[PDB]
This record gives C-alpha cells, sequence and structure tokens, in this order.
RNA sequence: UGGAGAGUUUGAUCCUGGCUCAGGGUGAACGCUGGCGGCGUGCCUAAGACAUGCAAGUCGUGCGGGCCGCGGGGUU
C-alpha cells in the first residue's frame, strides 16, 4: 500500500565525561504513487529503530502532489535555509533527472518525468525539506480559478 | 524535447569556502597489448638549415634562321 526508502542514514555524537556517545538520525520518504508524499526524520540510539521511527514520522507528515501526466504543473523554485531546489515540468519519455534525494522523493510521489537542481548548500537534509515545500506549493489551474473567483 | 551530484575543515552540526572526482572533447603523445576492412586524418616545436629528382609552360595556323639528313630542279 506505501512504498518507502531511506534518503541517508548518520551516526551523530555528543560528549560525555568519559567519551563519546552515539545517536542514529535517518532520513525516510514514503509514497503511494499516486500523487501523495511523506517526509520523516527519526533519530534513535540505533539504527533501526531510527528507520522506524523516521517512517511513522514521515507518515504522519504528508503532501497531496497534484500530478499532471505524470509530470510537475509549473516550475518552482524553493528556498529552504541555504538550500535551493529548482523543479521544471517534463515532457514524457524524459525521466526523472535529479540527485538522489529529490529523486527519491518525486519517484515515491509518482512522478516518472521532471528537470530539477540543487543550488546552494547541497546538504541532503535542507534539500529535502525544499523539495517537499516545493511540492506543498504546488496548485493547479483548477485551484488558481479557484482562487481568483471573487 | 531541456538542467543529477559526490568526497573533504568538526567529537558531532549548520554555513561560508577552496580543492578533488564522476562527463564530453583532442592535429595528441607515452605504457602494456595488437587480427581485418572502409572513410577520414597525420611537424602543434626551429617562419631552423637543406643533398637529389619532379613541381610552368605552350603556340611552325605570327617570323627569319643554325646544325644534321633526304628528294627534285638551272648545268655536258
Ligand atoms: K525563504
Ligand atoms: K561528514
Ligand atoms: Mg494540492
Ligand atoms: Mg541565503
Ligand atoms: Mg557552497
Ligand atoms: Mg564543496
Ligand atoms: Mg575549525
Ligand atoms: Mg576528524
Ligand atoms: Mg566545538
Ligand atoms: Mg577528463
Ligand atoms: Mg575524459
Ligand atoms: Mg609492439
Ligand atoms: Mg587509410
Ligand atoms: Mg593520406
Ligand atoms: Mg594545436
Ligand atoms: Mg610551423
Ligand atoms: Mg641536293
Ligand atoms: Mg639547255
Amino acid at each position: 500500500d506505501f512504498e518507502e526508502k531511506m534518503i541517508l542514514i548518520r551516526r551523530t555524537a555528543r560528549m560525555q565525561a568519559g567519551g563519546r556517545r552515539f545517536r542514529f538520525g535517518a532520513l525516510v520518504v514514503v509514497g503511494d504513487r499516486q500523487g501523495r508524499v511523506g517526509l520523516g526524520f527519526g533519530k534513535a540510539p540505533e539504527v533501526p529503530l531510527a528507520v522506524q521511527k523516521a517512517g511513522y514520522y514521515a507518515r504522519r507528515n504528508m503532501v497531496e502532489v497534484p500530478l499532471q501526466n505524470g509530470t510537475i504543473p509549473h516550475e518552482i523554485e524553493v528556498e529552504f535555509g541555504a538550500s535551493k531546489i529548482v523543479l521544471k515540468p517534463a515532457a514524457p519519455g524524459t525521466g526523472v533527472i535529479a540527485g538522489a534525494v529529490p529523486r527519491a522523493i518525486l519517484e515515491l510521489a509518482g512522478v516518472t518525468d521532471i528537470l530539477t537542481k540543487e543550488l546552494g548548500s547541497r546538504n541532503p537534509i535542507n534539500i529535502a525539506y525544499a523539495t517537499m515545500e516545493a511540492l506543498r506549493q504546488l496548485r493547479t489551474k483548477a485551484d488558481v480559478e479557484r482562487l481568483r473567483k471573487g
């Protein structure tokens, strides 16, 4: 019902008297490839617990993507922190052209052909959040005319 | 009908930031190796110095001859 794929897994460390103590953080995307995505970042003392927790958080934070023939309706440009994401629709037969993080996010959303570009900071966390906010800032012609009814 | 990023400053993080790599290209060279064909291509340096051969001539339907040779005439 729901497909799940992790973006990256890292091991952070705090300092305590006697040595460093580790804590694992993991990004997880979940999607049905129908137009719904979810992104979660889980932290746990061990890796599998962190992956499961990131999956829970990703299912809790969902985004409805307005797909139009497997591509995006209009080009977007999002600044999350110092990271920038540039999304642009593409004609079918092109394929998802993106870095690992946006490729995974958009593929789990049900996108087949799109042109992206990461700018500024390449940080996978900020890039993931920028792509999520980009998909959250998408509008359709129906929504546009819905706003301009008056 | 058109756009992918990654490694690296820290105990860990975010940012700035340089360096490096994956791509394509070449009148290329070098190493190891090396079977055939087609089409291209081949002094990027000393515009340094050059043996040798060839590479710019042709018209007797513009003109008079030289040399060598043959034939026929004016003459016993
Ligand atoms: K902003
Ligand atoms: K690191
Ligand atoms: Mg929507
Ligand atoms: Mg900025
Ligand atoms: Mg930068
Ligand atoms: Mg860098
Ligand atoms: Mg320092
Ligand atoms: Mg270190
Ligand atoms: Mg410190
Ligand atoms: Mg190269
Ligand atoms: Mg190369
Ligand atoms: Mg040989
Ligand atoms: Mg040949
Ligand atoms: Mg030749
Ligand atoms: Mg040259
Ligand atoms: Mg020369
Ligand atoms: Mg005679
Ligand atoms: Mg007589």
